[PDB]
């Protein structure tokens, strides 16, 4: 797949904030989250998450934030024909 | 005369963070406040904000999705000088 593009916006003693910009069909690659994190979606739409429990399609809504814990392990894919963006705030 | 209030909606409030969506009517403001925590601002709207601090007033240009951080201790009033609603998500980091 094409690669999603992470841009780190903030990396201080308290948080690391990364913008993830997905081209259509783009993926993060598999990773494991080492920190609790908050997601602020900048786009409304579905994401495809490959997870240890299998494939999960999730609905994100622009401007509706949510949090997930340290230990989440997955590959995130943009299953749409448009760009998808979200901001991820990892708590240190 | 009084500017309309910006409206806070708490999205997350847990051991680690408090995340509040702030929605500004046209011309709207926060009122003066003091930030008790380091915080992250994720703008949801591209546009100017007018920031009133003890020393003066400045126009700051925000871009949707371009975050920034400010430290504990900020004292200000924040105003939306535009003719349309301005929205940002504020992530306060608990100690
Ligand atoms: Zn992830
Ligand atoms: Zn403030």
């Amino acid at each position: 797949r094409p690669g999603a593009i992470p841009t780190v916006q903030i990396d201080n003693e308290r948080v690391k904030v990364t913008e993830w910009r997905f081209p259509p069909g783009g993926e993060t690659g598999w990773h494991r989250h080492s920190m609790d994190y908050v997601v602020v979606p900048m786009t409304t739409g579905p994401l495809l998450l490959e997870t240890p429990e299998g494939s999960v399609t999730s609905q994100l809504t622009r401007g509706v934030s949510y949090t997930r814990p340290e230990g989440v392990e997955h590959n995130v894919i943009n299953p749409s024909d448009t760009e998808f963006v979200f901001v991820e705030i990892e708590i240190k």
